[PDB]
């Protein structure tokens, strides 16, 4: 009737942090997108609940005001996306975003003039390298939760492979190197991939722990780890909760072993991957945090939750 | 028969480092310390192959050359109050700690010639050292010295005595007799931290659960030669096994959940100071950047040394497991 959700990040070296201009920053975010009155009455109510503004505070909280408020609309572009959600349509977006100056159709969904005043917004504070990676990573998430949606697992492994992109993970990267410039050659080096590899895992695996109850309740559990691995391993909801703990316990303890033992390229680089890293496993505490005070996975018990740790498995809706 | 050394710093953030000038550090701070042949035979062969130069050139592999010198010349000078202790107890004490925190006090006037030789060799050992660390560092130098002098002897005295220790409060014996505190201080070389944000309670704490890591890392690697001597009276081995009536392989499981709990701690809150600005939040961060690595130095050098396992403890720090020493 009950299970407990492993505290997977009892010890994590980075405290739950918020940008000190959540407030305002939520306030605009709000108010920039609901002026364009593109929710319905439902999504309007969870939008606000939701408070991706709150999400997007605590995974740049140590980041400028400006770039807090890209993260705040980057977070609830995303609902809008999923709201809105084939190849034409991603490529109305894909076009704002490459001519942020551009007067978007009168005939077109609105969804093209918002991520058009996003992104005219965005590149007031991105630098052209974080400005590149984002536009290469948020084509390659709309192609991955969009365009593939309809066509959308052997193993559980493969599930990871495909949620490493649909989760958007790597577009939220992409502003933590707000005014950084870091060349392609230190980006891809082989254990900064590691390390963000392992920290966008750590990621899904939390989201899916926290999203699990409500959606088996409703039957929509298909797709998440949870299930998926009760059914590779044979085990039920208690044992899935052991094997993801350990699972998650295995990637902290790879990123643990391995942040502090980056190359050295020299100044500036050197302090920017420093900083890239401080943003990695920020983003992991962040994320964790927002699960249990929103209400997006646990309605109004979370913070019971995240101290207390058992859940009441909700019965069949 | 054989017992297995917990595997204590598997996921330990901090990697091993060495000084660039462990070499030249090594070699002036050995003929500093042997030109007053203050060593029993026995002593000298020890001092050479523990080669407490590696020791200090781990923890202090980020810091300027002449503050790693200092730090070499400071473990060579423990081992020398180790030897020379040995001959004071409680009622000798503080006319034997005041020698040397005169010489201490005072770095350039040299010591009278009917005085224990432990004063001078104190007094070139700071008369060196003032030359390049600040006046905070040198401040809590000289506090913490102090504080240790005493410990170690009444430390002696009350084994001695028998006197009776359980887990927790040997641990807060053990944290003034190691010798950590003194250590750290070099740590403050060029910083100036306010004595509000060094003794605030997050910094006191991460200290605590370094030194804590610390003493049980040493103790685990001291625990053989000991046990087979029947000196490990004051060895957390026995002390484990005692308090919990527990053996030998119980209680190297419990230490290992103990060291354990330190390290969760120290990495759960090592990022957590509260902020003061610059130059202020630069320096705390540096600091505990020295006491992460510092675990990791002690840990190195406990395996690398001749002092606990001679020439088998490559081998052990791999393996984990360790033949009981029969008794001597
Ligand atoms: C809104 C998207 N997301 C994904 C878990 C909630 C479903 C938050 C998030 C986005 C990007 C990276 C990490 C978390
Ligand atoms: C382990 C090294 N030492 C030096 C006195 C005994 C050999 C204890 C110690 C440990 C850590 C820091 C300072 C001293
Ligand atoms: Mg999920
Ligand atoms: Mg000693
Ligand atoms: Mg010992």
């Amino acid at each position: 009737t009950r299970f407990f959700i492993p505290d997977t990040l009892a010890n994590w070296p980075w405290p739950r942090a918020l940008n000190p201009a959540y407030e305002q920053c939520k306030a605009d975010s709000a108010a920039w997108c609901e002026k364009y009155k593109a929710f319905s009455p439902k999504a309007q109510k969870a939008f606000n609940l939701c408070d991706f503004n709150l999400l997007a505070s605590l995974a740049y909280a140590h980041l400028p005001e400006d770039v807090n408020r890209v993260g705040c609309d980057l977070m609830n572009l995303f609902f809008v996306v999923d709201e809105h959600s084939v190849h034409v349509w991603v490529e109305i977006i894909m076009d704002a975003l490459r001519n942020p100056t551009k007067p978007r159709p009168d005939d077109e969904p609105i969804v093209g003039e918002i991520s058009r005043t996003f992104w005219e917004n965005a590149i007031k504070c991105l630098g052209p390298t974080s400005q590149k990676r984002f536009i290469e990573t948020f084509e390659t998430y709309l192609y991955a939760v969009i365009v593939q949606a309809d066509d959308r697992f052997r193993d559980v492994d493969s599930y990871m492979v495909v949620r490493r992109d649909t989760i958007g993970a790597k577009p939220s990267f992409a502003l933590l190197e707000h005014n950084m410039d870091l060349p392609d050659d230190v980006f891809n080096h082989p254990l900064l991939e590691d390390l963000r590899t392992w920290c966008i895992d750590m990621l899904i695996l939390g989201n899916d722990l926290c999203s699990y109850n409500v959606e088996q309740s409703r039957g929509d559990d298909g797709h998440n780890i949870v299930k998926l691995v009760m059914l590779q391993e044979n085990i039920d909801l208690h044992g899935a909760m052991q094997y993801i703990s350990d699972m998650h316990d295995d990637l902290a303890d790879k990123f643990l072993r391995n942040y502090k033992n980056m190359p050295s390229w020299g100044q500036p680089i050197d302090e920017w991957v420093t900083r890239y890293i401080e943003g990695l496993g920020n983003w992991v505490r962040a994320n964790d945090a927002w699960s249990f005070e929103s209400w997006r996975y646990f309605k109004y018990d979370g913070l019971r939750i995240q101290k207390e740790r058992w859940v009441e498995l909700l019965p069949p809706a």
